[PDB]
């Protein structure tokens, strides 16, 4: 129970930075993207030790690192879903939103 800290958050842990402001996602239950670990809402790094450490390009599973914010196939909400479940609307946003290449993410 801590309090929606200030903007200014930017993940670049792998060979792809992406930032992100509570602002633009203060609109979604924060079980959406801290879900519930053994038990106990987590709220620390996505990849950290012991958790989603997977970093490659192939192997999946919920270790997947990219897996767990990309896909949406997951028994949790991810990065490109929510944008896919919500860009599927225009042929335009989608390379805005799912974009590989000139993304908001992936800019
Ligand atoms: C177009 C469909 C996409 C391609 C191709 C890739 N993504 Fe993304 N992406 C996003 C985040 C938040 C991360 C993690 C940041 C971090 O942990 O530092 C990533 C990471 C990747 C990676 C690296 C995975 C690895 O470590 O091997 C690859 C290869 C990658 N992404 C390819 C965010 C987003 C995002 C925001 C909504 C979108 C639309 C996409 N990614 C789409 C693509
Ligand atoms: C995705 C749509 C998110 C929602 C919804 C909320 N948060 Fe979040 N938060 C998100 C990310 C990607 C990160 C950084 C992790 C990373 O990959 O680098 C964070 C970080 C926080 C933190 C920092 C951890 C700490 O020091 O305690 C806090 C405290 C935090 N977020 C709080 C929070 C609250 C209160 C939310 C609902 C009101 C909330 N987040 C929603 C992604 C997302
Ligand atoms: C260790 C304390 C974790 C941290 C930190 C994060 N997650 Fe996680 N996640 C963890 C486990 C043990 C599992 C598997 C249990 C399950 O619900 O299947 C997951 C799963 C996910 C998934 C589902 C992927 C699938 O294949 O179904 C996603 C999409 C996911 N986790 C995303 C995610 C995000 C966005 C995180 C940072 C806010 C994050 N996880 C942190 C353990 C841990
Ligand atoms: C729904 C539950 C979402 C999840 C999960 C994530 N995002 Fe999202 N994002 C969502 C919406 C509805 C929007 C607004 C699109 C619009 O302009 O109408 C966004 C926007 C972004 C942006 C663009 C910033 C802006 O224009 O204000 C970025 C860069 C972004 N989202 C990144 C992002 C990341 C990194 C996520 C996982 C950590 C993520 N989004 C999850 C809805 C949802």
């Amino acid at each position: 129970a801590p309090k929606a800290p200030a903007d200014g958050l930017k993940m670049e842990a792998t060979k792809q930075p992406v930032v992100f402001n509570h602002s633009t996602h203060k609109s979604v239950k924060c079980g959406d993207c801290h879900h519930p670990v053994n038990g106990k809402e987590d709220y620390r790094k996505c990849g950290t030790a012991g958790c989603h450490d997977s970093m490659d390009k192939k192997d999946k599973s919920a270790k997947g690192y990219y897996h767990v914010m990309h896909d949406k196939n997951t028994k949790f909400k991810s990065c490109v879903g929510c944008h896919v479940e919500v860009a599927g609307a225009d042929a335009a946003k989608k390379k805005d939103l799912t974009g590989c290449k000139k993304s908001k993410c992936h800019e």
